[PDB]
C-alpha cells in the first residue's frame, strides 16, 4: 500500500521529526541520525507532521 522512510543522509542531528514520531524516526549510532525504522511508531498524521518539521526533508514516502 503506502510506505515511506528517510535517508539520514541529509539529517543534521535535530530530533524535530523524532519528536513528531518518537516511535518510527530515531537517529542511531550506525546512522548517527534519525531513521524511520518503525513505520507504526508514527501515524501518517504524525510521521507526516514530523516530515514537514525537517529542514531539508531527507524523508520520502515509498509507494512501491
Ligand atoms: S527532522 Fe530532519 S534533521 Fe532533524 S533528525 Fe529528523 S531527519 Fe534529522
Amino acid at each position: 500500500a503506502r510506505k515511506f522512510y528517510v535517508d539520514q543522509d541529509e539529517c543534521i542531528a535535530c530530533e524535530s521529526c523524532v519528536e513528531i514520531a518518537p516511535g518510527a524516526f530515531a537517529m542511531d549510532p550506525e546512522i548517527e541520525k534519525a531513521y524511520v525504522k518503525d513505520v507504526e511508531g508514527a501515524s501518517q498524521e504524525e510521521v507526516e507532521e514530523a516530515m514537514d518539521t525537517c529542514p531539508v526533508q531527507c524523508i520520502h514516502w515509498e509507494d512501491e
